[PDB]
């Protein structure tokens, strides 16, 4: 046979990964719960394993871009980063990363209600903003914040995923335009992204509100984001009529209603994102520490 010196922990062996579950599917990708099993006894870590469904150029140049910045990333609420796949003989390539048991933010808090006070929403939406500021300090800008893209390790700790649409800005750059082909989430975006394709820091603020509303609506049926704006704007709308009204809603003070239950000062915090004027939207830091205060000043 043949001798073996492995001196990269990031390169896993095609033949030792084995298939468990299906886990998803995006608009370019999808996901699988894989267990790696190199020393073939039936035991291994399990991991996520990410595909892409069509490696054009430009989707392969897109997702090794992923790869790179989910590679740059080491922080508690940021997805990990485990190695990469060369499947089918070295001519696919696959993402590896840490599997996260709870599944996205959006279908725990839809399945997992009896589980959900007020002090675990806290506390998700701290470790999102913390998620947000270490993004900040290599410059990244995420543009696809929403509960369905951030995953649930366990009970106390959420982890930002979904780096396939992230920007890093230069140095001397404080907002990415990017002019790209196909569907938005448009009732999360900013009134300057929907207008001006114009992403920043403070437009994953603007984001950061939806998620702080998302959660605290508990993803109830009819009080979704589209739903509520679908509702104001007119449910029978249709195409780029509802993109005409959202803006002019939007620009002119229309704004997701308080949730039932909701207190005013969690409310006030997603009104302070929502500003049209993007200089005047607070930082994440600004976020984490307010977040924080408030869950301090609890008795317990
Ligand atoms: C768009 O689809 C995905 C799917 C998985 C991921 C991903 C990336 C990186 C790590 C990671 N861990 C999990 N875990 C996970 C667990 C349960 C479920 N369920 C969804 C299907 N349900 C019927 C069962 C639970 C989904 C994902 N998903 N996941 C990202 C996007």
């Amino acid at each position: 046979s043949g001798a073996f010196e492995d001196r990269d922990p990031t390169q896993f062996e095609e033949r030792h990964l084995k298939f468990l579950q299906q886990l998803g599917k995006g608009n370019f990708g999808s996901v699988e719960m894989c267990r790696y099993d190199p020393l073939q006894d039936n035991t291994g870590e399990v991991v996520a394993v990410k595909k892409l469904q069509h490696s054009t150029e430009e989707h392969l140049r897109d997702f090794e871009r992923e790869i790179e910045i989910l590679k740059s990333l080491q922080h508690d609420n940021i997805v990990k980063y485990k190695g990469v796949c060369y499947s089918a003989g070295r001519r696919n390539l696959k993402l590896i990363m840490e599997y996260l048991p709870y599944g996205s933010l959006r279908d725990y808090l839809q399945k997992h209600k009896e589980r959900i006070d007020h002090i675990k929403l806290l506390q998700y939406t701290s470790q999102i903003c913390k998620g947000m500021e270490y993004l900040g300090t290599k410059r990244y800008i995420h543009r696809d914040l929403a509960t369905r893209n951030i995953l649930v390790e366990n009970e106390n700790r959420v982890k930002i995923g979904d780096f396939g649409l992230t920007k890093v800005l230069p140095q001397d750059k404080e907002y990415y335009k990017v002019k790209e082909p196909g569907e938005s989430p448009i009732f999360w975006y900013a009134p300057e992204s929907l207008t001006e394709s114009k992403f920043s820091v403070a437009s994953d603020v603007w984001s950061f509100g939806v998620v702080l509303y998302e959660l605290f609506t508990y993803i109830e049926k009819s009080k979704s984001p589209p739903a509520e704006f679908m509702r104001m704007i007119g449910n029978d709308k249709q195409g780029q009529m509802i993109v005409f009204h959202l803006i002019e809603l939007l620009k002119n003070n229309g704004r997701l209603p308080r949730p039932d239950g909701c207190p005013d000062e969690i409310y006030m915090i997603m009104t302070e994102c929502w500003n049209n004027n993007v200089n005047q939207r607070p930082s994440f830091r600004d976020l984490a520490l307010r977040v924080d205060q408030i869950r301090d000043n609890m008795a317990g």
